[PDB]
């Protein structure tokens, strides 16, 4: 008889795979932080986002990310995600990236910062579009952040307040912890493939509606109740219509997730136009879901606020899984570091419950196939 | 205190799913393919694409459809990062939905699609950028995506060189579960579009640790046309401190099926590496073994691969494309397989890292703006 482990969870839900030093999604405790530094410490003090990604990488504030060399972006399949993982898959042949097993740390984190900052400057291009011009080095060689860089090379000139909005979400979201993406790099890494490889195949891994995380659409919620007047009326109305309400849910921590509160505080001192309104919603939405079920404890996600917070920065909703993407190769190229000085393969196994021994004419169909009979 | 519940890293010996795809029966010494042994699939002369059919539906009669004409618009020098990159591309352009949106009968179909277009990239970037590209006249005179592999990229192929690759695609199809079907299933565990997931796994497979790339015997099988005596040569590179590519521990009980599959077909077609092979493989083993009475040492399978492949004329860059593009049938399995199961894969980790200090407290944090 074909037997299974006792506590068999399919999709490895539970299931220890690693120990880590970089970050601690502590949500029992309410708080996230990156190498035992609050996220809430990290954008109170405005660190900026190539920063905070040394931190994860390195463990300590050492040697912030540089900017991307000129290189224009090769791929316009209409994707942004498209447009990035297909380019930094070929990064390997032109700038000679070795597989993982022939390099040393130094180098390995050499090529992930050098990937890293050019997946930023590939979706900004991308974001900007063929039917446009490109923005001229000199425009971006003035701005002293890769996040300044990143938006003038993207909007041209844009708004200084809009780039300290990227700059709260894109370390809010750097990392957090063993995700479906972050996985996946791990699981690459492991076989020794170029670092190349291993952030394109987790970029295709966070395209999946499924892994979580990406801003929900909220506009069209928050653009209705701005029009309307009553924002109790509003989410009565969509859940009387069978409808769920955008961007809230069951709780991840224990209670309010860090990363919403930040992102939260982030959109009132900077001035969201849409802050009023979206506090409003939040209030109305929680009053009608935690009395229409009182047994369920139920929070705001983060990606309610990380559409307020990227709206008010003018990116395009379709944009917004790609701004996910971008702050989350902190969290990669840490994770790929690791897993490079860990050097051990990541291969699960499966029990096989299909049928037995059976001859090919026991197969349907097997009248059509043509063999040498 | 913080304490791991018993456990070793890389998820070694931990169930993660069940298929029913193949059963590689390593305590019998018998691969199967939905119960079928690929012994019995090889000597019927099954077809790659009558084989694709089989593990991704279960039964025969919807083979692997032609290629449609699609120039490959990545030429980056590698044979893996053109398929891999090419393959991502395919979504916008011919509508991908994610996995989560489309039924099972979409997503075969656009597994299919997707499937037969990395052998016909792979095919025109091994031809290269340097010479015209076959006309689509001459490929259609084929009647097997495997014959219109070769005439894509050689143009002329001798028909023996094509049953080498259909009995080695065979063999390579599906292997059970490793870290680049894992990838697969864990990409499409997130509804991802299926052009997605194959274009990870393919970096996955180009990792070295893999394992399952055809090997590197061709200088020693090279240096025994020389010599002519295959007990010499291996005796000097164990003497020098060399390792003897291609043979190893033990896989199956004794003899990895694929391993004898594929010695058998270098025979039936004529191999001319085939009798200095076969004298090497009993040079080799016979030293190993009796250096090292105790470990069980069989012959790799991936170096009668390389005796295959070689005759075929594929080069040793080009080996691992090949590998690439057989394993492409139980990638499409497991995707289909992961479609039905829906569940997404996400496994937990422990934190064993520094405790909660201020920003102040870390080195380098007065370089810090
Ligand atoms: Se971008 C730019 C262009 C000219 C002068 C200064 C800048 C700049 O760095 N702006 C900025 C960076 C970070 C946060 C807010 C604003
Ligand atoms: Se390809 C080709 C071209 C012209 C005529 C016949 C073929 C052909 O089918 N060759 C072949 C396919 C499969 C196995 C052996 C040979």
């Amino acid at each position: 008889m074909t037997v299974v482990p006792e506590n068999f969870v399919p999709g490895l839900d539970g299931v220890v795979a690693f120990t880590t030093e970089i970050a601690e999604p502590d949500k029992d405790g309410g708080a996230l932080r990156y190498r035992g530094v609050d996220i809430e410490d990290l954008v109170s003090q405005r660190v900026t986002f190539g920063d905070v990604w040394a931190l994860l990488v390195d463990g300590n504030f050492g040697s912030g990310l540089p900017p991307a060399e000129p290189f224009p972006l090769p791929i316009h399949s209409g994707d942004v995600r498209v447009d990035v993982q297909a380019g930094l898959a070929m990064l390997a042949p032109i700038w000679g990236y070795a597989p993982l097993l022939d390099i040393d740390d130094a180098t390995a984190r050499q090529q992930l910062a050098r990937a890293s900052v050019m997946a930023l400057s590939y979706v900004a291009q991308s974001a900007r579009g063929i039917y446009q011009p490109a923005v001229p080095q000199r425009i971006i060689d003035e701005c002293s952040t890769v996040t300044a860089r990143f938006m003038t090379r993207w909007q041209g000139e844009p708004d200084p307040r809009h780039i300290e909005a990227i700059d709260a979400y894109w370390v809010s979201a750097a990392e957090h912890g063993m995700n479906a993406s972050t996985f996946t790099a791990r699981v690459i890494a492991s076989t020794g493939a170029d670092v190349a490889a291993a952030l394109s195949g987790a970029i295709g891994a966070m395209s999946g509606p499924l892994h979580g995380g990406a801003p929900a659409r909220v506009l069209p919620m928050l653009d209705e109740v701005e029009r309307a007047g009553d924002a109790r009326s509003v989410v009565k109305g969509i859940l009387d219509r069978g409808e769920k309400l955008m961007g809230f849910g069951h709780r991840v921590y224990r209670a309010e997730d860090p990363r919403a509160r930040v992102l939260r505080a982030a959109a009132e001192r900077l001035g969201a136009p849409r802050y009023e309104v979206a506090v409003a919603v939040e209030q109305a939405a929680l009053s009608e879901l935690r009395e229409r079920r009182p047994d369920r404890a139920i929070e705001t996600n983060v990606e309610f606020w990380a559409a307020v917070v990227l709206d008010f920065a003018r990116v395009p909703a379709n944009m917004m899984p790609a701004m996910f993407t971008c702050g989350r190769t902190a969290g990669w190229c840490a994770h790929i570091l690791e897993q490079k000085r860990l050097g051990k393969l990541v291969r699960p196994s499966a029990i096989y419950v299909g049928p037995g021994p059976r001859s090919p004419e026991s197969v349907d169909g097997w009248e059509r196939v043509l063999t040498t009979a």
